[PDB]
Parts: C-alpha cells; structure tokens; sequence
C-alpha cells in the first residue's frame, strides 16, 4: 500500500505533485485486475492540471509513501520488482505505447528485491528523461509486491501479484530527438496470466531465478537507480 508524493528532478524536489501533476488514485489500495482499464494509471486516470518541465539527460525522481511523506514508505512483506514506462501524452496511454525505461527485481550481492531498497532510499527512485521528441509525456512508475503471487487474482481475487501504479504528468522541453521513442506495449494488456513474473512464490523460489514480466527496457533507455538523491524532511 503506498502512492506517489511527488517528483524530484535534478535533486531538485518539484513540490506536493498529487492531483496536480500525478494522476493520483483516492487512496493506496493496489490494482490487481490484470484486464481492467486500471492497469494503465490506476483507479482515476484523467488530467491534472500541471505538467512538470524537464529536459533530455535530466534525473528524475518518483517519490513513493505510505500514509505520511517520508514514512516507512511500503510495508516490508511486499517484496518485488520496480519499473517505469514512459508513454506520449496525447495517447492518453491508451494502444500499444508504453516503453520501459527502468527495470530492477532481485540484486543478487546484496540479497535484497527493489522494493526492500527502495524503502531504505526513503520511497525514492529515479530514471534519466531520454533523448525523445519534445513534448507532452506519462511517465508510469509501477511497483509489483509479490507477497501474494503465488495465486492468480483471476482464479482467487482474494490473493494475487498487486499493482501499485502512478502516472507523473511531464514535459520534455529541451531534447535533440537523438533516440525517437519506439512502439511500446499496451497496458492492460502486457501482463496476462501467463506472464513470467505475475505467478511467483517469493518464499519456496529462490529470488535468484525470479524474471520480471517483458518487455526488455528499451535500448534508448538511459539508466536509473533506486536511491534517495534528496531530503525530504528539510522543506
Ligand atoms: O512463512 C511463510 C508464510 O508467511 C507464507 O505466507 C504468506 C505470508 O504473507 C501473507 O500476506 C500478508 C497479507 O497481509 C499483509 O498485511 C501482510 O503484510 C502480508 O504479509 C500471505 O498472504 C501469505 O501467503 O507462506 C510461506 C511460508 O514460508
Ligand atoms: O490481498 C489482500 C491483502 O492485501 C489484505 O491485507 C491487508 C491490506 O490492507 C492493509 O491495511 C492497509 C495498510 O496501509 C494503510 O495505509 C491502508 O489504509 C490499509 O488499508 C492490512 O494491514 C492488510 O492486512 O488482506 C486481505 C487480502 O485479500
Ligand atoms: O473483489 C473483486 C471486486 O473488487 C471487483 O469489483 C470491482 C470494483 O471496482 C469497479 O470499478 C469501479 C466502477 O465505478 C467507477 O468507475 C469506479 O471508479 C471504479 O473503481 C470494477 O469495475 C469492479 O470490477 O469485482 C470482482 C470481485 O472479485
Ligand atoms: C477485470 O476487469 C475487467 C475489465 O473492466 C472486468 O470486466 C472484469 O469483471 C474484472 N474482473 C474481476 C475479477 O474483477
Ligand atoms: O473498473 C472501472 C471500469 O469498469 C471502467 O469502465 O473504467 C474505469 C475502471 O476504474
Ligand atoms: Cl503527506
Ligand atoms: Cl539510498
Ligand atoms: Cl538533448
Ligand atoms: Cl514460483
Ligand atoms: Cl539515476
Ligand atoms: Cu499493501
């Protein structure tokens, strides 16, 4: 259970995002209907009234919470993978046009899954915006806590993987279209039951041969990290 506070660029935090320029859901409850229209960006996908401005190269940072900023961020038991698509704005995030950017499950040397660092980084994550066209874009961060996976919600809507996902409004206003944003996937629609990585048991695999669901992070994708780059408790 845990939302999206806001956004962060160049270690720069860009203010309270929720409503305003992340197309924040009524409350932390997880999406877990792999079908359902929710999958794209949660349970009120509609315009906020603000895009936040970065350029290409620029860091920019999901911060994540619980109840409160800078909280214990997500209960430690929903262990899983992070990822962040990025889709074209006038797409609604609708088709097939979602590429990801960032993917990180289990790091084998320190034995820990994404969601465990990313509760030590203080909900923060973060991917460099890519050399696309300029314009309006959805960037869509997407924790999957796999603490019920071992069942599908389709066959049992009591258990099953749960989605936690948010849509940050951003504008990319300085880019020189280097890497063209390709064809990406549609959501819902890329993770079906048979996905590799939707039906997991966290407690009887070894984390080490676990696989986060496709698609691969696209090749104009420039990185990103799990760590905190600012403080939240000094503003
Ligand atoms: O010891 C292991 C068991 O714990 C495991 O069972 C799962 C334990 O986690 C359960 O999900 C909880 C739901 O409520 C949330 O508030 C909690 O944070 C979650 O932990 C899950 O439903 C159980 O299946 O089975 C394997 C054993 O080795
Ligand atoms: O799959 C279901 C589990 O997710 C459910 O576990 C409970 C889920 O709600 C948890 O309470 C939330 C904690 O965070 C707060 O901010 C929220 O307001 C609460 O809703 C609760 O602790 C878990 O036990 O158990 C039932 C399963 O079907
Ligand atoms: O436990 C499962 C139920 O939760 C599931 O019911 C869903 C409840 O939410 C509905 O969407 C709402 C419809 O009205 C507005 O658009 C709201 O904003 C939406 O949240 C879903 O359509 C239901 O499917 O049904 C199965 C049950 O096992
Ligand atoms: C999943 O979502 C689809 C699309 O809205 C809906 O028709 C179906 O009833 C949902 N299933 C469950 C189990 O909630
Ligand atoms: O579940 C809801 C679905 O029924 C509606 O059609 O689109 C919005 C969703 O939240
Ligand atoms: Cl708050
Ligand atoms: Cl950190
Ligand atoms: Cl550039
Ligand atoms: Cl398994
Ligand atoms: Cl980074
Ligand atoms: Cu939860």
């Amino acid at each position: 259970h845990t939302l999206v506070w806001g956004v962060w660029v160049n270690g720069v935090d860009q203010g309270d995002g929720r409503n305003i320029y992340i197309r924040s859901p009524p409350n932390n409850n997880p999406v877990k209907n792999l079908t359902s229209p929710d999958m794209t960006c949660n349970v009120d996908n509609r315009v906020v009234p603000k895009s936040v401005p970065v350029n290409a190269g620029d860091t920019l940072t999901f911060e994540w919470y619980h109840n409160t900023r800078d909280d214990d961020i997500i209960a430690s038991s929903h262990h899983g993978p992070i990822a962040v698509y990025i889709a074209p704005a006038a797409s609604n995030g609708q088709g097939n046009v979602w590429v990801k950017l960032f993917e990180d499950a289990y790091n084998v040397t320190n034995s820990t899954w994404a969601v465990d660092r990313l509760i030590t980084a203080h909900g923060q994550h973060s991917v460099v915006v890519p050399h696309v066209a300029p314009g309006d874009y959805l960037f869509r961060a997407e924790i999957i806590a796999l603490h019920e996976a071992d069942s599908l919600y389709s066959q049992n809507p009591i258990r099953g993987a749960q989605f936690y996902i948010s849509c940050a409004q951003i504008t990319i206003n300085s880019s020189d279209d280097s890497t063209p944003l390709p064809a990406g996937v549609p959501f819902p629609g890329a993770y079906t039951d048979s996905t590799p990585g939707i039906q997991f048991n966290i407690y009887t695999t070894p984390a080490t041969s676990y696989v986060a669901p496709p698609p691969s992070v696209w090749s104009g994708a420039l990185g990103g990290s799990i760590a905190q780059v600012g403080d939240a408790s000094l503003e």
